[PDB]
Order: structure tokens, then sequence, then C-alpha cells
């Protein structure tokens, strides 16, 4: 089949229209390996999306592949028990590797194991209320918890990142807090940020839990948790196993032991051979250089898009760490558009604009992509100049303010409309009807 | 590593829930399974009766789910920066033409995931706010309370304890504000035709019915209960679709999956491709002819063989269900624990709750050797537990058989005072609520 008859099928049967067709590239991936993906026609592609970041060795890695094939053929998937030796020694080299690690439970989606992260804090804490901040997974808690303020009915708190928020919250209502649990920005937050976040929940005697389904390998080999930042709570996910469905909630001994009184489960939780392959994950990202090296090539990238862009006169931020590198530009078009040309010369650029490198990579497949960036940049500035400022300038503070309060609900700024929700919100939960909680296991009433 | 202690203990310092993980299960660990056996860590046998808590309908190491999925991770890839796939498309299609209400379908990697899709989409899809529920549906908050006959206000679900009194009572009440009835068949204690009246009853006030089909799929029939002819809009699918490996999929109406796109559903993994392999090949078997009725030949020679055995001892049972999934009932809940605990030393996984999984790999030597082992340890247990080991014959007490419904999926089968007051005060409960206090929903409907 080639794209247009694939689509329509799916059309028919499958497809989500924006989700899984019209959001994407007019390609559909047949085979890849390493940096390099093949589309149903034998086009050729290199993948900066890093599989929407579910990868980050590169494609079908032979070592994970290895290990996952043997447990499946030689051993079994999913067993009658649900410890396994793979899960056992899994876990033995994430308690290792990991400061914050005292035990550790799997699941399949970072959008089950947060949900897991909250259950657990709020069975060890017996405590009500949730502050978050950052994208946690698809469940309305967690999208709601995303945007400044608090729902009653799932009891979490959106604090926008926002220090002044999460202070005056825990003095407000802190001894009401099981956890807070956020994702680390770190293009416009450095670690000191997290530290400060981490060090008041203490001072509170509340779990801070990073939601690192996102930066676990890509802020660094073990995530801004490894970077120096302290927590009770790690969930990892996108990367774990190099593709293949693999989560994991990883803490303080007395949270991860609540799980028997939570009640959470799940039949998949004790497959066996993304385990072994996230063994294998660990065993590369710990080989010496190996990292090293997949930064080298993100740095790569990221110097060459942001030269191409000043170059073009194109107002630009290119930062964050190498492997999840930021191109934020002056308008939410112009990216999207010259992705979308750069598909024509043989790229997947991710399309939100942070940059995903794995360690597959070699600089011709950087340069291959940067001679792309080039081109497509090109072309689309002399296509639709009104798409693009090309005067030189620098991003104003105003974009860049409402890039944050948009791309992830970071609340920057200190004015008046914010200032305003800070005290709103906190007055919303001092003075709420306390006889309405949200439905919570085991009960707190 | 090595042996059982050594496993558990190190498993204690890193990883184990201590009752999910270890003392609630048998005192062993699988290392390697293939077909209807498992081997332990030194090495001793069993035939698994639990069918990987009903994760696995064909059997360990399937051979064609071996190739399948080995193929697709081995000379392909795992997951792409594309989330349509061949082999997503091939498995859409082949569910398409296979079930009758398989409009479009999608997938995800749990249950409990893929009925909180059925859900979000039923609310996005009718715009509407509460959901009636009766059976497990996974392991979120609100699925687990809606288990319980009643009203949760901020989770916008209602159990009703399959009771079609108080599902009629329901819709006709405030079925303008139902987006869904959501139903995990029990097929034990009720026939098709009560789930045919209560999926009669939603369409009569254009409320979709979903049959959470995640345990039932591929074991009340090889097409589930839908395919026996329960007309449904919306089915999920999890244990089994892929003989082990994570995947679920939520299959149904047109309109109700294309909401999709509105209800903010995603997830990384939810395109990962080998296990899609692996559930083609999986319906690839199960429609292979005489393979799904010789596993049912193969569960009624274990069913029918558990019975004899527990009558044998005088001990009154009710042996009854489908063959892939038939439920053994004791006078108490103490007895059935206790023997296949024993069970245990004499080679065999039996399922503690009572319901007993036979795979598609299994032969009469397995049967046999799981009923020789239930003798023997029912016979141990009878003679060293009198005081949970009856053995004067009759039948189970109807009070027994009530109470067992209730406990074990929440069943309001009595039409007694108690249980209609429980009827009316819920639905005044809905009805008089504070209309201003929702749940959060996506998309907002207020
Ligand atoms: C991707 C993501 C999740 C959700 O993980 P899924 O596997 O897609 O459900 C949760 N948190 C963060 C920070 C993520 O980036
Ligand atoms: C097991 C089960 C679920 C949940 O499936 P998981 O994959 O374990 O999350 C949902 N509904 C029913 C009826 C089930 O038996």
């Amino acid at each position: 089949m080639n794209y247009r008859e694939l689509i329509e099928r799916a059309r028919r049967t499958t497809a989500a229209e924006e989700y899984d067709i019209s959001g994407r590239y007019p390609s559909v991936i047949a085979h890849a390996e390493g940096a390099w993906m093949t589309d149903l026609s034998g086009n050729r592609y290199v993948d900066l999306t890093g599989a929407d970041a579910a990868v980050i060795l590169g494609y079908r890695h032979p070592a994970v592949n290895e290990a996952i094939t043997r447990q499946i053929r030689d051993y079994g998937t999913t067993f009658a028990s649900t410890l396994s030796v793979p899960r056992v020694e899994l876990a033995e080299r994430m308690c290792e590797r990991y400061e914050c690690a005292e035990k550790v439970v799997f699941h399949k989606t970072g959008t089950e194991g947060t949900a897991m992260a909250v259950r657990l804090a709020r069975a060890a804490t017996g405590r009500e209320l949730v502050l978050s901040s950052g994208y946690h997974g698809w469940h309305e808690w967690q999208m709601a918890g995303e945007e400044f303020g608090y729902q009653q009915s799932t009891g979490v708190v959106g604090f926008g990142y926002n220090e002044k928020a999460l202070a005056k919250m825990l003095e407000a209502f802190g001894e009401q807090v099981a956890g807070v649990i956020v994702s680390p920005e770190v293009l416009y937050f450095d670690l000191d940020h997290y530290r400060r976040m981490s060090a008041l929940c203490a001072r509170y005697d509340v779990p801070f839990m990073l939601d690192e389904v996102y930066t676990g390998f890509r802020a660094g080999p073990k995530g801004v948790h490894g970077l120096g930042v302290p927590a009770d709570v790690v969930v990892l996910g996108k990367g774990l196993a190099n593709g293949h469905s693999l989560a994991a909630v990883m803490g303080r001994r007395d949270i991860i032991d609540a799980y028997d009184v939570s009640g959470i489960q799940g039949t998949y939780t004790r497959e066996v051979p993304p385990m072994a392959a996230a063994l294998a994950v660990f065993e590369v990202l710990d080989t010496p250089g190996v990292y090293e090296h997949a930064e080298a090539m993100g740095r790569r990238l990221a110097d060459g898009m942001r030269e191409i862009l000043t170059g073009e006169g194109i107002p630009n931020w290119v930062g964050g760490p190498a492997l999840m590198f930021d191109v934020v530009l002056p308008n939410d078009d112009l990216g999207w558009e010259i992705y979308k040309t750069a598909h024509d010369f043989g790229v997947y650029f991710e399309d939100s604009g942070t940059q995903l490198v794995t360690a597959a990579f070699d600089e011709a497949a950087v340069d291959h992509a940067l001679t792309a960036f080039r081109k497509a940049t090109r072309q689309v500035v002399a296509d639709r100049p009104d798409i693009a400022p090309t005067s030189g300038g620098e991003l104003t503070e105003e974009r860049k303010l409402d890039f944050a309060e948009e791309a992830f609900g970071g609340l920057l700024r200190d004015d008046e409309r914010t200032n305003a929700l800070i005290d709103e919100t906190i007055e919303k939960v001092v003075n709420r009807d306390r006889s309405i909680k949200p439905v919570l296991f085991p009960a707190q009433n």
C-alpha cells in the first residue's frame, strides 16, 4: 500500500483524523533502524521526534532487541506470578542507580505511572490534596492540573510552576497536601528552581514527586533527579525500555509500600520482556562515552539550527538540554510550516519544537537534518514572508512569557493577573466545604 | 534469583507489594512456561489454570504469537514516529469485520485505560455527564467506587449492581444526563438475555451501552458476550487480546470512537506495533476451525471432573458458567482457597478466586493432572479442616448464593425492602443534587 491507500483504510477503521493523520506528516513508517526511518514507498527520513520521545537509544537497538526477544522466546512474557527474575534485577539496578529509589514498581504507561504516584502519596500520608505543575497524562484530573487553580472534585491544585504560589499554598494548607508532582521544565528554569521546590516541600513534610516520564533520560542519564534534585518519588516512562511499553514509580520505601492499601493493580504490570529491555537500556546508558556522544550530537544539531535561524534574521531562542532542546520562535505558525516542509527533504522534526536526538545519531544524520532545515527554512521564508519576521531582532519578553503559559502552563509573571490567580486559588481551597472530597482509596471521607 | 526464598527476599527489599506480590500468591515464582505448563525457579512444573490471571488465552509461548511479535520487533521496529502502521490497520480491519458493533477501533495498553477511554469517548460523543456502571473496570477510584451501588457526584458514576429494576428507573429519572452504561458481564448468575435487556433499555433512551469485555472477551466465547448476540455500542477488550503481551482495544460505533480527537485521549505507547502483530495472530488462531471448540472441551472436562470430585467428598457445590471461565462455588469463602493452596504442592496453579481458566494449549493429560491434584488436595483439606469442609451432601443455600453474588461482584439480586430503598435513595440523590457541582470533564460540560 502507499500513503493515500493506507490512510483511507485507516480513516474507515481506526484513525483519529487529527491525532493520527492531519496532525502528522504525510507518511507512515514501515521500518526504522538507528536514526533513520523508511516509509511505505521507501522514502527515508532522519527522526528527530524520538518516536515522540518513546525512544532514547535509537530504533531497533540490537542489545535491547536481543534482551526482549530472548525473554519472549526462551522464557515467556506474562506469567501467573507477578514477580520474575528480570523484575527483581531491574528493581535492584534502579535502586542502586537512583538516590530516591528505595523501592520501585512498574506499569505500562506514564499516565498510569503518575496516577500511581499520586495514589501512593495519598495512601501513605492519608492527606487529600495534590499540587501539580506540568503534563502528567490524559486523565481529566491530570489535564486540569496543568491549569492554575483548584478542582475540588479531583483534589488537585495546579500551581503553574510558580514558586510564590507553591510557597503560599504550603503555608496556607500544607497540612492537607499529600504530594507535589512536577514535570521538570528546564528551558525556562534551572536546577536550583527544582532544588528550592524540593526543599520547600521537605520543610512542610510534603512528598516531592518528579514526573520524569519525559525528562528521565533526556535531561541527563539519570534525569533531573540525578543532576542533584532530591525527591521522594520519581516517575519514568519515555525511553525506559527504548520504545517498548514500560513505566516505573521509584521512591521512598513507605510510599511504595502503600501499594497494597492503595488498591493499585494491573494485569500487564508483571509483563517481563520490557523489563529485560530496560535493563539493557540502563547498561547502554552507563557505557562510557555513549551518553556524552548523544549529547554532542544534540548540541551539534541545536547549534546548527540556531545559526540557520539567526542567519535568516528570524528572532529565536534555542536552548535547554542537548537531548531535549527547544526551538522557540516569534509565533506558533512558523515552526510547523518549516517542519512540514522539511519532511519533503527527508527529516521528521518534532513539530512542537523540542528536538530529540537519540544515541544512534552520527554527524552525518545531524548534518542531513541541518541541510534539510536550512533548505526548508529558506523555502518557507521565500514563499511566506509574512510568516516570519526577518529583521534580525530577538524574541520579545512578552512572547517568551506568553509561550511559557501556552506551552506548559507556566505562570512566570509577577503581574496583577497572576497574583490575582494565586489569591483566588488559595481562598477557594481554604474556604471550601470540607465535607466534599474526591473519591479516594483508601477513603479519607 | 535462584530459588524462591532468595527471590522474595530480594523482591521485598526493592519492588514487592507484600500482599499483592508475595503473601497473596502461591509460594513459587515462574521462570519459564510453555503451553499449559509453567516451571518455577527450582524446576518444579505446574499446570496453569489462572491463564496468567486471564492475560493468556492460547497458552504460553504460542509459536504463531512468538513468530509474529519477534518478526515485528526484529525486522521492522516497535514504536515509530507515525501512530499509524500497517499492522495497526490490518488489525483494525480484522476487528471491524469480526465484530458487529465494531465500526472503528482504537488501542491502548491496559484494560483499565481501555474502560477509561470508553467512558471518556461516550461523554465526549454525547456531551452528557453521568455514567451508570456494573462490575470491575480497573483500579482508578471512579472505577472501583462504581462497583458499589450508589452515586458519587465527584466522579459522575452511579453503580447499579447489575439490577435491571434499578437501571430502568435510573434511565427514566435522569437518563437525559447519562453518557453511557458500562457493564462487565457476569454470566454465572445472569444469562445473555439479562444483558440484551440492559442493551435494549439503553437504546430506548439513546444511551450508549458499553460492554467491558476485558475479562470475558475470549472466554465467554471466541467473540465474547457481544458475539453471542448481545448488541452494544462499545466493547472493551484486553485480557487475552495479545496472548499475554500488553494490548487493549476499544471498538464500537463510529460516532463514539470518532470523539477521540476532542476527548484528549492519547498515550505514547498506544501506537506500539509488536502487540498488534501478536493480536492479529491471536485472532487467526481463535478463528482456526476446531481450536476454540477443543479448548471448550478441555474446560468442560475440567469442570465436570472438579464437580465430581467435590460431590464425591460430599461437599455442597455449584460448578457452572462458560467452559473457558467456569466458577467453583463452595459453601464458604475459605474452603476453595485452602484446597487451591494445597494443590500447588501437587503441580497446579488453580485460580484462587474460583474461576478456572483453561487455554487452547490444554490436552487431556494437562486437565487430568489438574484433576488428580484437585482430588488429592481436596481429600487432604477435608481431612484436616472440618471447620470449613462440610461433607454431608446437599446444595448451596439460596442465602449463600445471594450473599456470594453481592460480595464477589456487587450484584444486588434480592427483591426486598432494603434493595428497593437503596434504589430509591440513590435516584433521589442524583435528581436532587446541586447541579453546579460536576466532575472535571474534557471537553468541559460546564
Ligand atoms: C508522556 C508524558 C506522560 C504520559 O505518559 P504516557 O506513556 O504517554 O501515558 C506523563 N508525564 C510526562 C511529563 C510526559 O511527557
Ligand atoms: C482486568 C479487568 C480490567 C482491567 O484490566 P487491566 O489490564 O488489568 O488494567 C477491566 N475490566 C475487567 C472486567 C477486567 O477483568
